[PDB]
């Protein structure tokens, strides 16, 4: 007689597969691209334009 | 007794033509030292504020 164990088989019995061992690690940060309305040294250009 | 020829000086010391130098100075031209007047408007450019 031989025992027809159709298993849990000993690679993901004890290894909790598909699973929270094959770890959804994905905590949800949005990658907040933060968009400014800035052109850089736009802020300030000195006009010595005083053509008298 | 001779009536001598009394001899003033009738013949000239005149006269009329006294009228020498007339002020022609009347004609003066004075002016002031001409400023040509500065002005800063070519030391001050137009400082632009690009954004």
């Amino acid at each position: 007689m031989s025992t027809r164990s159709v298993s849990s088989s000993s690679y993901r019995r004890m290894f909790g597969g598909p699973g929270t061992a094959s770890r959804p690690s994905s905590s949800r940060s949005y990658v907040t691209t933060s968009t400014r309305t800035y052109s850089l040294g736009s802020a300030l250009r000195p006009s010595t334009s005083r053509s008298l």
